[PDB]
């Protein structure tokens, strides 16, 4: 065999929020039991060792170990474009590999989030769906949540960025709720995440006309 | 050694009636010497007939890139029927066999609804259309926007999602220019999928 490694991003959810501990992540994996365990470097725009702690070794049937290292980050330097390195040796390797990943290149665009009411088609049905239309974002890592009251809801799916033909991001939120609870006057909300908005979050709110 | 991919046929093909649909059975990594790569081919385990080997092109690392390609009837293909295709190579210990079929399960027919701009979208310049097609199952749909008389241009489709009760959903978003739309002109977007009547719906959308 030969181990290969992979170098993983933070968590959006953990990167935008204030509630997380985001990091980077070197998955070393098919490593194998002659000559096996590794020693990671970790550069942060070529830089330096500290807070790199390797997680508890876990072995797979695939008569292999797979062993990863994670490196610690501020929100700040991760949303700056810090360029972060992991780069892994080891024994049963010609060479070292290396592996640089960082925050998407480009200047971030703001999104513009738009509430979208049900079709006075579709408001026959018991169970109607809520439209949350958030376009014009750069990059494309957001997050999107449905809310009412107060309590966060539970029936909604996001559909995955899809690059619009500005080089911009949009999406898609769909919140099915009953047609009853929907027309009493219940108000959603539809609420984001996302670097270049202020406060990086904000909350539009749809409910019933008059 | 070599590695085989299947591919179905594109919905679009499948669905729209000007196309005609094939399998693709593509083996990567065949080598030099020791090439030349054997197909058998079967229909819910039938065999030969129809199977025509696409022409050699020359990959760069070493390698050829062969391609056999069976024509398969849309009727056949949207019945679910399974196709097969192995393939024998000297380098190959054992053939390798791969089968597709389409999607199991019951077909369901998409809902679709057409969303206008928010109000608070009505001062940019572009103003977006909303195309909400939920309640559908497999999830080879085909969307397209049209206007006047001929097709639109800026639009983008999202990829189909999987329901919380088991069918997909997308969106597609057409973007006009808010005079276009507030001057009364008429936006239709018109899906393709196997559940519909004709394989063919089309809602359209304007400023009322
Ligand atoms: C021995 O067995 C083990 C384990 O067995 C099996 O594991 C899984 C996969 C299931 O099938 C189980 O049923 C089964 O037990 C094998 O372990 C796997 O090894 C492969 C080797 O390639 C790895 O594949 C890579 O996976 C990444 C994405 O990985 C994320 O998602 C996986 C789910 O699919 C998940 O398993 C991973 O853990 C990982 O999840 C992330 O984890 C982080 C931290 O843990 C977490 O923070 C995240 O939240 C979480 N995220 C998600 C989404 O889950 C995939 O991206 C890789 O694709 C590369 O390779 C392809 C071939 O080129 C290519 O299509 C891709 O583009 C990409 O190629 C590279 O791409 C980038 C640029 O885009 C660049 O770096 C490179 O240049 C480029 N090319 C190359 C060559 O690198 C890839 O598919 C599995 O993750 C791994 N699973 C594990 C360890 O659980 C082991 O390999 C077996 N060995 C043998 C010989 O059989
Ligand atoms: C020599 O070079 C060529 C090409 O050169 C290089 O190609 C890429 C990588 C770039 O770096 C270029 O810049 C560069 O020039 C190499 O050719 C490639 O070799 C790999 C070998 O694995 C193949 O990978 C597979 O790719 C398919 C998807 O392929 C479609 O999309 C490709 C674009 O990314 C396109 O190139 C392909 O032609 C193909 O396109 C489709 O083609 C059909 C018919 O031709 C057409 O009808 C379609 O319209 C068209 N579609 C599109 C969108 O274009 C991918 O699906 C494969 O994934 C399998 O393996 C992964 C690893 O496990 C896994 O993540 C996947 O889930 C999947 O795994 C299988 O999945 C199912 C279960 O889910 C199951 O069947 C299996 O159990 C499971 N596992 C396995 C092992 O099968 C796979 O990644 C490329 O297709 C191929 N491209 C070619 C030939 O054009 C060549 O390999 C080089 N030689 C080397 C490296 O030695
Ligand atoms: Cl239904």
């Amino acid at each position: 065999g030969g181990p290969s490694v992979f170098l993983f991003p933070p968590k959006p959810k953990d990167t935008l929020m204030i509630s997380r501990t985001p990091e980077v992540t070197c998955v070393v994996v098919d490593v194998s039991q002659e000559d096996p365990d590794v020693k990671f470097n970790w550069y942060v725009n070529g830089a330096e060792v500290h807070h790199a702690q390797t997680k508890p070794r876990e072995t797979q049937y695939n008569s292999t170990y797979r062993v990863v290292s994670v490196l610690t980050v501020t929100h700040q330097d991760w949303l700056n474009g810090k360029e972060y390195t992991c780069k892994v040796s080891n024994k049963a390797l010609p060479a070292p590999i290396q592996k640089t990943i960082s925050k998407d290149k480009g200047q971030p665009r703001e999104p513009q989030v738009y509430t979208l009411p049900p079709s006075r088609e579709e408001l026959t049905k018991n169970q109607v769906s809520l439209t949350c239309l958030v376009k014009g974002f750069y990059p494309s890592d957001i997050v999107v949540e449905w809310e009412s009251s107060g309590q966060p809801e539970n029936t909604y799916k996001t559909t995955p960025p899809v690059l619009d033909s500005d080089g911009s991001y949009f999406l898609y939120s769909k919140l099915t709720v009953d047609k009853s609870r929907w027309q009493q006057g219940n108000v959603f909300s539809c609420s984001v995440m996302h670097e270049a908005l202020h406060n990086h979050y904000t909350q539009k709110s749809l409910s019933v006309s008059p």
